[PDB]
């Protein structure tokens, strides 16, 4: 049924584009060390988190962080969004968040339409430095992280249409046991913590909400398979 | 008397900031870097116009032009560069890692001058544009300091800053004019006859020779400004 097809999709987050082509397809990608990110300067929000066998999401780090000031990265910068600061920005955090997280996988939304201007520069950075080594992973043969490019609020309009806020969407994950904490630090700041509480949320719905459609996507694409 | 109008007009005369008081433009005209003036690959960012101008400047303080060109990124190119029209954030990666490989290993510059190209309504809307150049422009900035920590200069001019100059200088004349005059002035010569082709023959297309001058305005503008900061860093400290 073409229709069962595109609930499939709109369960894996993937286009509503036949269909069977894009469910088998779909890379299967790690879902171990997972790093949610929601881009920000003075937000800057990121949830690290693995799938474990019950399909439930732990979280290992959990923080949002203000570039310009001290902060849990270490990340010293003064704000000045010349191209040359941007630079200088973006490579201490693609060096930071190898090197503290050592991810498998890192998720990034898009965005969307000055301060629009300043976080797409960061953003067009991170994915320079990112591709120039994922060219190199592949012409020696070694396996690199996945820096995957999610389109705008797409994990949030998912989780919206599953659950039918976004604070109020994750507490539920929360209470629901989806979400458990490897740590008492994030749980902890979760629940008091200043910084928004909505843009923490943000980058645990990017995480969990991927985490989902790659665990749907291992109930039809075997499934899918046999329609070929 | 050390008139506050002078020094602005020295920032003017090298491409520097003319805000501030009277005792901030003499530091900033002393303290201005010294940069080098061979090997200086100006590049008037844009993706179906990308032009770039690579020059040195001659003992007799002549811009030698060693080549100069304008490319479309989307068709075939002088560049060397296939790329499928695509403005995707792992599409422009790898366009910006070609266009940064690619410059280096052809020109090897000193010093690299970068600026946007200017709008036109006829190439793109105004979101897509910006979007298309900021880009691209954010890109080839982190590939060149991610290389650098692994040394050519990387700078970002201001467009104001090189049309107010040549327009107090040269003046009403359209860029191409200044340019021609520029070149039968003989301020502006040629170290090959490819180059100087392309802008005698080439002007047909759309604004190519438009596209082309405004690179090598961008180049010989800012070359200038580093020979008049020789003479005005010394001739300033004089008020300090």
């Amino acid at each position: 049924k073409l229709s069962f097809l595109q609930h499939i999709c709109k369960l894996t987050g993937l286009s509503r584009s036949e269909l069977l082509r894009r469910i088998v397809d779909s890379p299967i990608y790690p879902t171990s060390r997972v790093l949610g990110i929601d881009l920000g300067i003075k937000n800057f929000s990121y949830c690290f988190a693995s799938q474990n066998e019950d399909s439930k999401v732990i979280i290992h780090n959990w923080s949002v962080e203000n570039l310009t000031e001290k902060n849990g990265l270490d990340i010293q910068w003064t704000e000045d969004f010349q191209p040359s600061s941007m630079a200088d920005l973006s490579i201490q955090l693609f060096n930071t968040l190898h090197e503290k997280f050592n991810p498998h996988v890192i998720l990034m939304e898009r965005q969307r339409y000055e301060w629009t201007l300043r976080v797409n520069m960061l953003e067009s950075m991170l994915y320079a430095l990112h591709y120039a080594e994922k060219r190199n992973s592949i012409e020696q043969k070694i396996q690199y992280p996945f820096l995957l490019s999610l389109s705008p609020k797409s994990t949030y309009s998912y989780w919206a249409s599953v659950l039918n806020s976004r604070v109020q969407m994750v507490k539920e994950l929360i209470d629901g046991q989806k979400i458990l904490f490897e740590n008492e630090e994030a749980l902890y700041k979760w629940n008091n913590g200043e910084f928004k509480k909505d843009d923490m949320a943000d980058s645990a719905l990017i995480a969990s909400g991927w985490m989902r459609w790659q665990a749907q996507l291992k109930h039809y694409r075997n499934f899918c398979k046999q329609f070929l």
